[PDB]
């Protein structure tokens, strides 16, 4: 039975995301009220950046880490279809063409996560500092693992605006609910024949 | 499970698919169309039902269980304009005209058989069925309330209010009500000290 | 020069719409504050219902009554393209298949215009009354001009929900500005070569 | 004409296309791409510019002409969250770090050469050009402010704030400010008694 099952999926992700977050250095040292404000500011961008890198192994689809590999369908609203198209055009194919690595991707999420602009933060400035340390390390990594490509660090950071646009649309069209929840709903409805 | 109440809204889901199967001719449609028609109407169908069911109570919205929401909570939750919209546009109107259960059912069936739903194999048949339902609601309306010639048209003209109201009840700002329950949930997760043993 | 020119177009329509509105029986008898509240509630639906019936003479496009006949383009946002598609699927092809007539269409706009649900009305109830008189006449017309087709009156009224959805999207994606204003903007930009 | 001021925002439009033509290599792109790139950036480009230009004033936004908007009007107009967002997210930040005119220009050029704009014939070249601009902004940043290693990255990370802020400034609720000037305009139209002679 579908809806409760979908709630189970939401809970599982976002406990996982909070688990990832706990393992980032210095996130826990932050005031508790802060840690929440950051997770709420960033849950969508952090998820999309993940579902997108995973999906590198797939041609034309999104892959959920339950192993479900998801596609655009006929009866989707213009909006949902467009989010699919944007994930692939602006994120997955790029992460792919450049062969973005997991260290690099993790660093990007940590930068996304440590957002000094998130509203209500007790100390905005020491988020900015942690955001600076992370990206500084990411620069150094890029400059060492791939020194032939001097612009790679920037190219990574400049995927961040797109994450923002997509993150906003995904909030708008309920993209997560319909990713996790499309198959269980449609499949249940087919115990109506 | 224990902590999983409320997501038990598939009881509401179950009840709806059960009602749809009952409508004449619904099940004869292609199985994919049926799914489309339901994914498409589930929203207005529930809203239309809860609005009607609230006529029986002199204020507020009787969602279910006797679960009764009054203007104070909604406005507290920051969802005031939508509460008022449902009440002014639909519930108030349903009450003043005394929309009966049979009229509500027809409008609802008309909502289900919507021929503009995206992805339909057989739109033609869906319109055809809609015609059948409205032809009948008019026949019912002319017999039962002969004194109001304009009653049938009046019913169909609530359907625009319902459409706009439904689109509203799907905005994400509306759902993510519970600001104080969202932090509480994430806070319990963060305060969990599970990974403090690791050898 | 484009922008001022686009403003000129907006002004011209919506003075026209207000002119149409003045010619409807009993709109002017309404309190002035009311007449405004109705025009603001309905300017988009009233325009779309018009651009849509006009466009009956066109295959795959929208026709503006300046004679400009407009199409979907490559670089449109998913949203603008979808509005185009919805106008044709839900309005124009239907108005077309049934051969909706101008009397019938005018009656529909008058019903759209006299919206008792519009906020702030001094007397909501006498809008409802004028809305009732209009549709009552529309019923009679249909039942006389086309008595072979007994459901036509309803079929007309049941295009009204779609007008509502589309009207809302057109407000959301600035569809009017980009209808009147796409050609002048693109054409000006091409005095950059 | 006389009553048509303000729509005279193509002066602002003129100025922008003039600046774009100046950027190295912009005009070498296919003429359709240029139009796409501008239709796509015009928004963030103007916002980025007005935010920077406001650093020079100790509060508010200096749009142009010395046209100065302070917190009171915006909040009166009901556009407070967006005003604060521009000020907190961009203008405040631009001031604290002392973003100079050269840095602002680079970010702006980076915005113009955006390779995700829909409908581009030659996306590859657009990325290629973006690389050229950023490579340089970094070279400029490392020479001029050698003591801040993290300065370049800090600049690019305002670009997400700008993107979200731009998307906001295109919402229709935002534009249709002037509630009291909209009725006034329609009222003059309605009160016009022109069609009171007709033979
Ligand atoms: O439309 C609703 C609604 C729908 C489904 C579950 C709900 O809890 C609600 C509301 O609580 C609600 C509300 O509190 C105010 C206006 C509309 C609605
Ligand atoms: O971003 C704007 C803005 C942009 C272009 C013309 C304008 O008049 C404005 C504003 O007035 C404005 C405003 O008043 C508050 C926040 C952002 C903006």
């Amino acid at each position: 039975d579908p809806v409760t099952n979908i709630c189970q999926a939401a809970d599982k992700q976002l406990f996982t995301l909070v688990e990832w977050a706990k393992r980032i250095p210095h996130f826990s040292e932050l005031p508790l009220d802060d840690q929440v404000i950051l997770l709420r500011a960033g849950w969508n961008e952090l998820l999309i950046a993940s579902f997108s890198h995973r999906s590198i192994a797939v041609k034309d689809g999104i892959l959920l880490a339950t192993g479900l590999h998801v596609h655009r369908n006929s009866a989707h609203s213009a909006g949902v279809g467009a989010i699919f198209d944007r994930v692939l055009t602006e994120l997955v194919s790029k992460m792919r063409d450049m062969q973005m690595d997991k260290t690099e991707l993790g660093c990007l999420r940590a930068i996304v996560l440590f957002n000094p602009d998130s509203k209500g933060l007790s100390n905005p400035a020491e988020v900015e500092a942690l955001r600076e340390k992370v990206y500084a390390s990411l620069e150094a990594y890029c400059k060492h693992k791939y020194p032939e490509q001097p612009g790679r660090f920037a190219k990574l950071l400049l995927r961040l605006p797109a994450l923002r646009s997509i993150g906003l649309k995904c909030l708008e069209h309920l993209f997560f609910f319909k990713l996790i929840g499309d198959t269980p709903i449609d499949t249940f409805l087919m115990e109506m024949l």
